[PDB]
């Protein structure tokens, strides 16, 4: 086997100069499909071209930021110098033109459109007042991560409602969003028929639920989620001043869930501080998980706002945290540490998606049967309070009757109209005491009244609602904060990290008021920018 | 922030007088209702009110006893004594007079009803005898466990089968029970849709297990169901002088099932006797679950005798226990410990709702498939016995037809008359080898053809029996007692006391056997006790 | 209690002589029965009369081969050292007959059917030399397990595929196969309805992979499966010259799953060899499973091909095995070990029944969701790659279009004529990418067009192919390979042998490729024996 050995040789000698040439190869392929179809005809091939642009220059760009980053620091250092020096002077005039520039468009923006938007100016004031009034530390407090966190959130609503490239931008993005949750049907269709829509939760939704978590798996093999993750922290890394940890947990919140986003800084979860901890938390409990927002986008809840509240609602997090919970000790992980994300044990691409649809099954499983508990509770409990008010003369005394009067000052605050504002309040209600699917199947509800156009009136009962307090809804609603799941959370912490339960304990009822805080502020914000139909 | 040290102070200062004075707000908010209630209309507002009083009484009650224990046990003492001393001759004229009332209940009531109940009596006495000559130590028998727990049985039995009270308190609490198992309706109308009813099994009788279990979890959070496990668990104590961990551990099976009712005891499980060991399988083996209890009542068995049996087969259970294995060794566990249960780690209410729900996912499962497997062994093992019976000109064969011979004699000496003696020894025989899922749909079957009224016999066969041999059966197939749960039993109290396993396994055998004869007696004693339509 | 003493001696004396006697007893009624049924009847009798026949025979000849092994090994010793001193030149008249016969099969049987036929051959030449060029050990090939392995398949195939007592003998074994996955229906109709046809692979189709789960199980805890099983790896320990442990993994591999075969000999498996850990892994990807048989059957699969392919796949993986991974140091495991099988822990065979129903559930749940998921990647795949394809004109571009091409020379060489060698094509992309689930779901297709006998082209597009290529894409479909199920075979293998993940991590990607080419041996062995039709 003289041939067997020469080739071996072949290969060890030149290993790298064979497989790079490979890779040269299969690019050039690609490169000559894409020219070859602009060719042919290039406004169908547009699309192609653009993607393919867009990639390169990330390719190039990252490849020169690793190569020439020590040249571009120092090529900066002269200016940041400069600034450190005039800064002490130079901060009064900056603050002033901010100061200013809100003034401005209070004046000349919010209040053209009305009450109802300076109202939510006005909540997102009290909100963040009584996040310091009860704040843990409130003599500690680093007020950089406050207002960078506010102003980002302001700045992506400017950008995302205010302006047409924005709009179209996540209108176009939320429509693939819609087109990508079809595919599903054709593996329900199989597994339980043409009659799967007979079910249609179970054998539709559900479906949605499996194949979404399958492609996140793949993202993740891939290292292309891991890639956005980065980018989206160190903007908030840069700004406002937070650690590195819990910059990549808040941006990794945005598209994975609560009790997977800490895995992505699993090994050193042990010498996190009790204030990044806790803003772990209040990070997961402030977002929703790419999972489950195909669900919510099946019962008619808006693509756009959906995909919106979630990037807001990573600022947010972090700025309700670091004022609920102020930073007292000295963090130990740095930033190579913490964007380093240990990606999983999976050797192919089928592989990581087998993994994933076999992580779905518990997943489909526990949504199904804590709809079918709460929901039976809440008939319960409303034929017992019926039972009890018929006591009265008041047989209508309703868990929705009780929660449309506790939860009206929350809504009213976010911007929400007096008429509305009862009926955001049932909306809290079933967020806060069961779940968000229970909330969001209520809300797709109001939807579809509303676009059929019957009578907003009959026999005294609003029926449905404006189509601003529904978007303001869908903020005040995105996230997994409920009382129920403070116990999986805990668990699933203490898990990777069993030397901390105490401290996890500790800090568990103050991340989820902080991440419902989060959402409230969100709200407000969309509130303000948005006018009245 | 001096005010947030004062408040500080302020707080824990006079934390018992702060959270005190708020709860005896909540008291006299609740008080103020139910008088408001019952002065607008009193016949209106009965059942709350009778609710209310019942609550204070033993929250004075068990209040009371708490504090004038010791009090009270010494004004006892001097009647204890007295007793103690005149007891060696009183003995004897006790028992004389609870023979003598034994035989003119027998001659002026069981008598008139018949020779099936008279029978019925003879069961009992058989049954016993025959657990008696099979025992573990026959020389070593402590007869005091057993003639109580057949004396309670007994007393059971007149309360609720021969009293209008009795009669009219459990005729109500089953009706409570139907129409608390139509809430899951709405969770199911949901997740599988309004054609949910297409799946009758699967989408509307799951369902209701899903709820139940949710409903348990949360009231043993509560500590309602602790509360009533202690009360059942001292009466059977201090009459049949029962080790506290196996009184326990029989009060607990009446509501929670057998892989869970010795988490009641978990710690002490390494330090109970082999005759302890036993009673706690045998309990497990006597009884059911409340989460399984209404999906019975949905097959179309009787509620009220479901609860009867139950709560009549706790102390059978002891009472064959102690009679097929006495106690030889000195018990090591105290009251206290035995009557203190660790309860779960739920911070609320709501996670005790999610814990329950979220365990329940197991326990359909496993029904589900347990009878996809029984059933189509069962077509199986009758096609195959009537490939053999044709060739003798016998196709007739049957599992059903063995079954109708084997079981027979058992079900005559519970009282049973000839002709349905041969249909009560089917389902015997589908609870023994089956389960009784398997037994009750049967059963279920039987009762609604009878309340049709067709005809009784088609060309020869009998298509249903009487009201009374459905009672009978609904006692005697009351139970997890299957040879095919022998393992699961096992593995689960292995996995609590891994020391003992070898005591496990040599007690698990004659435990099921046990269990078996102690819900016969609970039918032997209805038997006795219902008259024949 | 003397009569209790006594008793006890009674047994405690005489226990073996009393246990014999009872099934002395228990024997002589089955005989009883079944002289009396021939008497009344002996042609309706005749099944009975044949079952016990040679279940008698083989109790005597196991019985025999245990006492007289030592009387019987010595007189076959003179014979074998006569041979091994002629053998010198004996091994090239045994060769030269071998091949002559080989010649003279080819000239007069292969040539008469064909073209395709004789392709067949050649790509079984092709086949192997390409497994020993891309051999681990080119050098230190062991010829006589290739060989061996090849020979058996090969009369298997005759006697099975060319004789009518081996095709009437595998034609009625599966009939019986298919009347036997009947018997589930009784449990999924009554667990989801008379219309659990609504939804036939869920409720339908899962129910018989519960119901083939339970049955395996019993027949293990009996000890009929390890009876088999022996028997077949004696036959290849012997002939081929493999070690005992990897001749038990591959005979127990043509009836049990991948990820449960090992366990056949989970003590002895940290001390295998590279090489026999190399065929453990190649025997459950080149085979199936009796769980999942009755699943394709019902899709409309051939019976008789899939059980032959079954039994043809274990001598095919040890030739192929021992062949792209030769042995190269010294077995430690004998045989006496690995013929002993650590049966389960069941103590009753009602007990073993609900052992196989708990463990179906985790299996059904992952074939239902890699369903729904690989389903829907398809749907999503083909749409951008017609998003693709139509920026070149040529929107019909699909994954099937693409594998038409790529493994069509695979095909070509196993027989296939030209034209149904693109439609194969599609079938092996599938199970490669994806899983053999929707590979023999899109056979059955093709099966049910043809058997319709619509058109065979419409518009240029061939619809079905014939019988022989049905035929052959049966047996290159029968195996557990896919890219996919790399990780669960690494994983489950790893947990039972923690010391040689790095030999099994090393040895598993070899071992698929290999079960492949395992398949694809079988194929073109029945493709050189099916004629054209
Ligand atoms: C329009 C919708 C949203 C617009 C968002 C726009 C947000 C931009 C708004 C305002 C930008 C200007 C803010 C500058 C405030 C100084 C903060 C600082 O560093 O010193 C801190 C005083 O911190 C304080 O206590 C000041 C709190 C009151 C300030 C209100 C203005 C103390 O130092 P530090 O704690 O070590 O830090
Ligand atoms: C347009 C419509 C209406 C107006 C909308 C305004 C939206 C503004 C949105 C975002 C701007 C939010 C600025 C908040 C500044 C917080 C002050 C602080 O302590 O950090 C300072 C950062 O140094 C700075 O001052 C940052 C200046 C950025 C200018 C942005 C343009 C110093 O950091 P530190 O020394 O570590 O303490
Ligand atoms: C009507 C339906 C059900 C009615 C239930 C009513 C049940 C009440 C029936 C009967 C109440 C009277 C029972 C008193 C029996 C004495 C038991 C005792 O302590 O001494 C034991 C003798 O134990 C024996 O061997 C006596 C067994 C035969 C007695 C039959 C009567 C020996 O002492 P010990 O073992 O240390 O105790
Ligand atoms: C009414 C219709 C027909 C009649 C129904 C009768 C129903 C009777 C139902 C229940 C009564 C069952 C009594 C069984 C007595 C067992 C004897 C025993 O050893 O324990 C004795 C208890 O001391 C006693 O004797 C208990 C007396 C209780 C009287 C109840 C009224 C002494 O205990 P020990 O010293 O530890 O031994
Ligand atoms: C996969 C594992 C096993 C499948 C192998 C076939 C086993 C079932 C065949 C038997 C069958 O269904 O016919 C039945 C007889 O069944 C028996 O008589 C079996 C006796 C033991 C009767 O069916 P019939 O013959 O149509 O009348
Ligand atoms: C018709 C469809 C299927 C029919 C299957 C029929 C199969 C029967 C076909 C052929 C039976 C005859 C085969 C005998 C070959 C000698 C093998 C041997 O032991 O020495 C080996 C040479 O090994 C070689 O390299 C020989 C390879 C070429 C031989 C082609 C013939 C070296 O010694 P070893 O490695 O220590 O052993
Ligand atoms: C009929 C239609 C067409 C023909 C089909 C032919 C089908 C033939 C099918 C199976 C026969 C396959 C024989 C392969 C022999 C391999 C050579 C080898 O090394 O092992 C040798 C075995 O010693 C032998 O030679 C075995 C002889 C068996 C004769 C079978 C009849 C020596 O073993 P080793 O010393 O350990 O080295
Ligand atoms: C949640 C995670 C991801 C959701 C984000 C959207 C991803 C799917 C959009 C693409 C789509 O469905 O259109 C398809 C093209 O799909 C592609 O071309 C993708 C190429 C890679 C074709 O659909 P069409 O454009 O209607 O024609
Ligand atoms: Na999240
Ligand atoms: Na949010
Ligand atoms: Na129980
Ligand atoms: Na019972
Ligand atoms: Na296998
Ligand atoms: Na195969």
């Amino acid at each position: 086997e003289r041939m067997c050995g020469r080739m071996s040789d072949f290969c060890r000698e030149h290993k790298t100069t064979l497989r790079y040439i490979i890779w040269g190869i299969l690019i050039a392929g690609y490169l000559a499909l894409v020219i070859a179809a602009c060719v042919m005809n290039f406004h169908r091939a547009l699309p192609l071209f653009v993607i393919t642009v867009v990639a390169i220059f990330f390719v190039v760009w990252d490849h020169l930021m690793a190569k020439y980053e020590s040249q571009i620091a120092r090529f900066l250092s002269p200016g940041q110098r400069l600034l450190d020096s005039h800064w002490f002077w130079l901060k009064w005039v900056i603050w002033g033109c901010l100061i200013l520039g809100v003034i401005l468009w209070l004046v000349f923006d919010t209040a053209k459109l009305g009450q109802q938007q300076l109202v939510s100016f006005g909540g997102l004031i009290i909100y963040t007042s009584l996040t310091f009034l009860f704040s843990k530390h409130p003599t500690k407090v680093y007020w950089r991560p406050v207002f960078w966190g506010i102003g980002l959130q302001f700045l992506l609503g400017l950008l995302i409602l205010r302006t047409e490239p924005g709009f179209m931008a996540f209108d176009w993005l939320g429509k693939q969003v819609q087109t990508f949750l079809g595919y599903s049907d054709a593996g329900a269709s199989f597994v339980f028929g043409e009659k799967y829509t007979d079910h249609f939760f179970a054998f539709k939704v559900l479906p949605i639920v499996i194949f979404f978590s399958t492609v996140m798996s793949m993202l993740y093999y891939l290292g292309l989620m891991q890639w956005i993750i980065r980018k989206v922290g160190w903007v908030m890394l840069v700004t406002m001043g937070t650690s590195p940890v819990e910059s990549v947990v808040a941006s990794g919140n945005i598209f994975i869930g609560q009790t997977e986003s800490p895995l992505l800084v699993r090994p050193y979860l042990p010498y996190v501080t009790k204030s990044e901890l806790h803003a772990i938390m209040t990070a997961g409990f402030s977002t929703i998980a790419g999972s489950v927002l195909g669900a919510y986008i099946s019962f008619g809840v808006s693509s756009s706002h959906l995909l919106t509240a979630s990037v807001m609602s990573a600022p947010a997090a972090l700025a309700i945290s670091k004022l609920f919970w102020p930073e007292t000790e000295t963090p130990k992980i740095n930033l190579k540490n913490a964007m380093k994300m240990e990606s999983g044990d999976s050797r192919n691409l089928l592989e990581a998606a087998t993994q994933g649809a076999s992580s779905s099954i518990s997943l489909v499983a526990n949504i199904a049967v804590n709809l079918i508990a709460f929901l039976a509770l809440l008939s319960f409990m409303n034929s017992a309070l019926s039972w009890l008010g018929n006591m009265f003369d008041y047989p209508q005394l309703s868990f929705e009757v009780i929660c449309s009067y506790v939860f009206m000052p929350f809504a009213f605050m976010m911007g929400v109209d007096w008429q509305d504002s009862f009926m955001v309040a049932k909306l809290i209600g079933y967020k806060t005491f069961f779940n968000e699917f229970v909330a969001y199947q209520q809300l797709s509800k109001l939807i579809s009244l509303r676009q059929v156009g019957g009578p907003k009136f009959v026999d005294g009962v609003q029926q449905y609602m404006s189509m601003r307090s529904e978007a303001i809804s869908t903020y005040a609603l995105c996230g997994f904060a409920n009382f129920g799941s403070l116990g999986i959370v805990i668990g699933g912490l203490t898990s990777m990290a069993p030397s901390r339960k105490r401290d996890i304990t500790a800090g568990a009822m103050r991340a989820l008021i902080a991440g419902t805080i989060a959402c409230f502020l969100t709200a407000c914000i969309a509130g303000m920018l948005t006018n009245t139909p």
